[PDB]
């Protein structure tokens, strides 16, 4: 399938491991020249690395920022405009204590602060350039950040569901313009964090990664883990010409998990 | 219906006028002791004299405070706690820029800083309270402040979405406690904002307030506006001891407008 | 609470016992008058001494009926009607696996059961609530005793189907006062779930303490609910109180729904 | 994208026009074989005569058959495994008020129609694509060119079922990969929407043309979508690439469901 990318420019946050390097990956496969960004410069060169050496022919910038800091955010935008002199995807892929009444003002707050302020931010970033262009594709990656689906993850069950509102409202506001925007949900997919997770449940239990693993099988209807490339398949269809009707929804990406 | 509420003490936020005043009414009238409050001290007194009026039986206590300011909800429960030694019920009812590249980061982090930490802090400073008496009720009214129900509401819309997310767990870890929380979502009711909002609508688009009344009435399948009466009702028969099994619901309450 | 019941006519399906039989009971208590039915002349008997002994004060029209046939249910609203001159409310309650086992006479069958069923009462009734302008419909959407889970397929396609028709019915009787709304029971202490509890044991070989214990675990509020508990919503929506609800389905479950 | 659907063989059914067309066009297009079908001899033979002529490479049978009637569509399945000997894909793509009116009768031929119709093809490709570790089914879920309301409410109903039951079948099949999903079109141009258009118009006593910009106020993307549109994310969910989806309906509507 065609899916119209050649020379398109996609910045893909959280970008130097996991879900959102799969996804660099895959949209550089379909031509489009990237954007890739992190925190750890150390990660993010080897992730720069092994894109350029992938594919020669692409373009590749690489740029250390913390997308939940507005300036890093703002000087983000400015750096990729200056580099392409258009942007035109955007994949939003970013970033302990469960009990509510443990929860303060401030914890709340900061979880504002982190990934729901971030989502919201670069999208205002990047609707002006995109409606410019009337070209743009945007997917929320609206997740728990390799920690098990669980109605428990109560921070991040707000900040979610808060997304998800906010992406069927700019997109209304944006579908005029050729700009669409969809959220992804992912299931339990198998990244770095999610490897970490498994450690980390293991010892608080008294027990090993591979059982903690054979638990999380039991809850999946396809009884399998799924891969980043399974993942980053469904965000480059939705960032592709092909999707060109769909905007405003949320698919989860999850091997059954939601029925 | 016996509701069991007699000598339960509730505070109902957003008291003085409107949806929360009739509550307050509904609830005396069920033989509960009060705590009305809001930031109007002139307008919260008329409500006061109101109820003293009405229900001389029952005990009130009223008290100036801002529930969108983390003190003044701090001492909000410790002088109704002071006062009454127990807080059976909790009614959370508190109060432009529609398009989303205007919206900045103070914008949204401003908004994040009313209702939806209002509410979250308020739930929080009563679950102690509540856990230990082994009976709390407590029903978020999240709504669009006398706006008409539109997904046009960008702001309400993400921090309705997420109260309702919020709703759901808090009641999934209080339920053990029989403290259950619940939210409501009004359509279109006949309060004080409704009536200023047919003003202001009426004045931009230049006609009458009667006409702009007229367009609404057609949006709604059964061709009429709610009374204060009717919606307390329900949030009335959620805060008793009859929805002993009910947690963890969101409820519209709207005259067909979700069908 | 007044819930302006007094003298109005209720027609409750499946009343003979369980959930239908308290339903009964409670709009009784309220003040109305009651047709109850049941396929088993003896059981329906043994309800209608038991209502009549508790409720010598109200009308109680007892009538055997299957209202899964079309004859019996034309039949029933044809008596009702002769006996009363009207129908006030109407509680549509009645009765109701591997995929590749269910066979076309399966699947329609099912769907000549309770789907079709709740469907045409509510077509016999209609056309006398609305020349009354006034009317309520409560569909009792619900697994029949079985505890909840996405294992029982059969049950989930009706009841999506019916939640569906409870919308679009809803929307179009709004304007002649006439409500329907539908609850779904979590766990409740019926006979029927009683009986399904030792018949899964029995199939499972296990005991019915241990598969109670199970269902326990599942429900935040770590209890099975009465029926009292359900009939008090139930009773509540048929009423006065509840004329600005319409069109919604509500769970009545100890917080399953938020699990 | 490789879509991994080379000698992959594809059953759609309606694939005599419109949508149903343009996905076995893009199926073929992608290196499936196909099965075609539907009621009309000649319109069958001119979709087969587009097809085979276009794609001359691929296999296509084309068979005359009513899949809302049970003899055709056993035969259908059992003729199209007498050709290719395997199934990997179905399409579930075939056609499909005031309540009062509406009969048992009606609701009945309702069911027995579309409804049945999706269970009974689902039924029948289920063993065979659970033998080969690889299926893929597509509900197509929409109002058959219909402009989608709340007034249509024999469709809502049977759309409310199937999506349910593609809830409930995938969480079954999903260890055999065999994965359902759902597409929920908007406003796609169809010779069936045109048609509608029409009617609609002549029963308003307005003109196709003041329908159709009615229509486009209520999208947001301000425009009715293309089969190929449709076709495209049709053909995504068949592939190779959807292998951790299963058991999601994707509207596929312009925004429409965030109007």
């Amino acid at each position: 399938m065609d899916l119209g990318l050649k020379d398109k420019v996609a910045l893909i946050t959280g970008s130097s491991a996991g879900i959102g390097f799969t996804i660099a990956e895959k949209l550089a496969e379909e031509g489009c020249h990237l954007i890739i960004c992190g925190r750890n410069s150390q990660r993010l060169e080897q992730a720069y690395q092994s894109l350029a050496q992938a594919y020669p022919a692409q373009q590749i910038l690489r740029l250390v920022a913390d997308v939940h800091q507005a300036q890093d955010s703002e000087q983000l935008i400015q750096d990729s405009l200056n580099q392409y002199g258009k942007i035109d995807i955007l994949v939003n892929n970013s970033e302990a204590e469960n009990l509510i009444e443990n929860l303060s003002d401030e914890d709340w707050l900061n979880v504002f602060q982190g990934k729901l302020i971030g989502y919201i931010r670069l999208t205002n970033l990047v609707l002006p350039i995109m409606k410019k262009q009337h070209w743009g594709r945007i997917v929320n990656i609206i997740g728990t950040s390799g920690k098990e689906p669980s109605p428990r993850l109560v921070k991040s069950g707000v900040v979610n569901a808060a997304l998800m509102n906010f992406t069927k409202s700019v997109a209304r506001q944006t579908a005029p313009y050729n700009v669409l925007i969809n959220s992804v949900n992912p299931g339990v997919i198998d990244t770095p964090r999610h490897r970490e997770y498994l450690e980390i449940y293991a010892k608080k239990e008294g027990t090993t990664p591979d059982l903690i693993r054979e638990r999380i099988l039991k809850t999946i209807p396809m009884n399998r883990i799924g891969t980043t490339e399974e993942f980053a398949n469904l965000v480059v269809f939705l960032a592709s010409e092909c999707a060109s009707y769909i905007t405003g929804i949320t698919i989860p990406l999850d091997g059954g998990l939601s029925s």
